[PDB]
DNA sequence: TCTAAGAACTCTGATGTCAGTAGATTACACT
């Protein structure tokens, strides 16, 4: 638990090739080696949600949520002191930051795996998260046909 | 006994402007 919270908190690097390596430690550090996780999801929100139109620095929480997804899909936001009605909204809202590809599109790439999880685990949140996604993409449909 | 210098108005042509489009240039990056 102390390892994962540290490895994820300090994951960033100013050099893309190094940052990509720190991230790749996490991928095997979960999927090859721990059930014993208590995944640090209260961090993960802060690692993406801080709004600014020219942020690149939202992107790490996108990529990192993509690691905690891709390891055969543990659940998201169980009882971690944060509200699903705010948490997922930001995670969609990220795809408004159209200045940089890895900021906006990678959020959609994660969400297209989240639906595949929640729908196949038959949980109720796809009744809302599908509406969060649908509501935001409509804002592009009328204004930014390419994005 | 009248012939130009001074008006006046419209019109034409270039220069600069704004918004929007999209190309080519220039950085960024690979272990």
């Amino acid at each position: 638990n102390r390892l994962l919270n540290f490895l994820m908190k300090h994951v960033f690097h100013p050099k893309r090739a190094v940052f990509r390596h720190n991230l790749e430690i996490i991928k095997t550090l979960v999927e090859c080696w721990k059930d014993c996780l208590s995944i640090p999801y209260r961090l993960i929100f802060e690692k993406f949600s801080g709004k600014d139109p020219n942020s690149k620095d939202n992107s790490v929480g996108i990529q990192l949520l993509g690691i905690v997804m891709a390891n055969d899909l543990p659940p998201y936001d169980p009882q971690c002191g944060i509200q699903s009605s705010e948490y997922f909204q930001a995670l969609v809202n990220n795809m408004s930051f159209v200045r940089y590809k890895e900021v906006y599109a990678a959020a959609a790439e994660v969400l297209g795996l989240i639906l595949r999880y929640v729908m196949e685990r038959k949980n109720i949140l796809e009744e809302s998260l599908c509406e969060l996604v649908a509501k935001q993409l409509k804002q592009h449909q009328n204004t930014m046909e390419d994005k």
